[PDB]
């Protein structure tokens, strides 16, 4: 599925991560924006062998078990392929734990280069929330 603006800042805000960990709603649309530009069966693969997984691009070297990365962990228990279903639950379920773990939304490469710093805020304009 390839999320429209308003309606993945809709999910997300019900899912709970508006103001999670003190980031507003428009830090984790324009993280997705920049990571898989909406779509959650966006792939991509790492210098290392692991694999980049769904509209938050979650890695299989700490986070899912896809069956092709050795000796990694799998710290949200779910298969990679959960990842890239059209409903989002597991990615949110999974990003919460990841920006839990000490390093905030900085885990997020696309975040840091591209949202950090800039008016993140314009990414929810206009929609009803
Ligand atoms: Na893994």
């Amino acid at each position: 599925k390839v999320f429209g603006r308003c309606e993945l800042a809709a999910a997300m805000k019900r899912h709970g991560l508006d103001n999670y960990r003190g980031y507003s709603l428009g830090n984790w649309v324009c993280a997705a924006k920049f990571e898989s530009n909406f779509n959650t069966q966006a792939t991509n693969r790492n210098t290392d062998g692991s694999t980049d997984y769904g509209i938050l691009q979650i890695n299989s070297r700490w986070w899912c078990n896809d069956g092709r990365t050795p000796g990694s962990r799998n710290l949200c228990n779910i298969p990679c392929s959960a990842l890239l279903s059209s409903d989002i639950t597991a990615s949110v379920n999974c990003a919460k734990k990841i920006v839990s773990d000490g390093n905030g939304m900085n885990a997020w490469v696309a975040w840091r280069n591209r949202c950090k710093g800039t008016d993140v805020q314009a990414w929810i304009r206009g929609c009803r929330l």
